[PDB]
């Protein structure tokens, strides 16, 4: 068995509504579960009753945690939190074998943050410090970890759709993926922000600027489950995937999210959608490489039980490009912060049909990629 077994099978996600690791809180212990999340930087959890909320961190009976005098206030693309800082001792049962003191938002009152079924009570932020709440100053959890302990600085995610996978910490497991892991650079340690170079729709090149696909930057978060574009990308990739899936037509509110198409169970016809390529910045100049995926990515099941149904899950976004949950589904991503890296490589997990798989593939030559990037 690999060295790393005892975090493999580590997360869990209760219909598609986010993958959480278990965490371990405070003395005597409180276990609760933790939202993984790459696109922010706070570890936050529910501390006081919630109707959505199984359990919540009892502050008053953890004898080791102290208050940092300090409230704090997080909003995000959805639904927002506020409460209180402080700190107190964390591990990672079905993580490294290390406990380390970090700060702790006790989530005291929120809106549209928590999700009903979901099963998880709190949030870790695993991107960096520029991007903390109230400001950079507030060490995020996996800077503590690394300057506590000598757990190499690096973390791996396979998230494993229709719902569980495995959050390797310190390591990567080379049973969560098949072929090679290919790298792009980290831009800018604030977010997890990379550069994308070209977009294919069907092996049909959209044929945009590359700088419109990272505008104003392109970003890879766990925490949104779609794959979110840019306007004038979001409104030209629509165009192209339904040329390409013309041997049928679907309500133009199916493109938006808000309608849902079903299909008899075990019947959908995955061969009429196509494949997605987003081209990537390599490590070397002057090449990329790409990762493809397939519409059991981008169409996203919604749980009669007969009955298939599906949300279309690539969207519009103000903000940049984010890499979801669509994209991460496909792939084993490492997070290599040592070497200011993102590796993607085909995951042992990804669903997929007797005729198509997901891919990373390379290297490809494209010129130019330093332009790309907003500044
Ligand atoms: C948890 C759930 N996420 C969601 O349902 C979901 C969450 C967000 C969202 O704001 N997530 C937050 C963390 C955050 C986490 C939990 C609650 C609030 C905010 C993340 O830090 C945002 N990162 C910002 C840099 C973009 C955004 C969206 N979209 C706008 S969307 C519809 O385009 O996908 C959906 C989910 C479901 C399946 C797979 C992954 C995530
Ligand atoms: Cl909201
Ligand atoms: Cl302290
Ligand atoms: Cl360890
Ligand atoms: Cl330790
Ligand atoms: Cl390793
Ligand atoms: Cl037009
Ligand atoms: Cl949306
Ligand atoms: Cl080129």
């Amino acid at each position: 068995r690999g060295s790393f077994v005892e975090m493999v099978d580590n997360l869990r996600g209760k219909s598609g509504q986010g993958y959480y690791v278990e965490m371990t809180v405070g003395s005597p212990p409180q276990t609760l579960n933790i939202l993984v999340d790459t696109g922010s930087s706070n570890f936050a959890v529910g501390a006081a009753p919630h109707p959505f909320l199984h359990r919540y961190y009892q502050r008053q009976l953890s004898s080791t945690y102290r208050d940092l005098r300090k409230g704090v206030y997080v909003p995000y693309t959805q639904g927002a939190w506020a409460g209180e800082l402080g700190t107190d001792l964390v591990s990672i049962p079905h993580g490294p074998n290390v406990t380390v003191r970090a700060n702790i938002a006790a989530i005291t009152e929120s809106d549209k943050f928590f999700i009903n079924g979901s099963n998880w009570e709190g949030i870790l932020g695993l991107a960096y410090a520029e991007i903390a709440r109230p400001d950079d100053s507030l060490e995020p959890f996996f800077d503590s970890l690394v300057k506590q302990t000598h757990v190499p600085n690096l973390f791996s995610l396979q998230l494993c759709g229709a719902v569980g996978g495995s959050m390797i910490i310190g390591g990567i497991d080379h049973s969560l993926y098949t072929g090679s892991l290919w790298y792009t650079p980290i831009r800018r340690e604030w977010y997890y922000e990379v550069i994308i170079v070209r977009v294919e729709i069907n092996g049909q090149d959209l044929k945009m600027d590359c700088k419109e696909y990272n505008y104003d930057k392109s970003i890879v978060d766990s925490g949104t489950t779609n794959l979110r574009l840019p306007k004038k990308v979001f409104e030209a990739a629509v165009k192209s995937i339904k040329a390409a899936s013309s041997t049928e037509k679907f309500p133009d509110g199916f493109w938006l999210g808000e309608q849902l198409v079903c299909w008899q169970a075990g019947t959908t016809p995955w061969n009429i959608f196509p494949v997605i390529s987003l081209y990537l910045m390599g490590e070397v100049t002057n090449q990329s490489f790409r990762i493809t995926i397939l519409p059991q990515q981008y169409l996203r099941p919604v749980e009669t039980s007969q009955d298939d149904c599906y949300k279309f899950a690539i969207s519009q976004s103000s903000t940049g490009t984010v890499m979801g949950a669509v994209i991460m589904e496909g792939f084993y991503v490492v997070f290599d912060r040592a070497r200011k890296r993102i590796g993607f490589a085909v995951s042992a997990c990804h669903v997929h049909d007797e005729f198509r798989t997901a891919a990373v593939e390379g290297p490809f030559v494209t010129l130019d990629m330093e332009d790309c990037g907003y500044n």
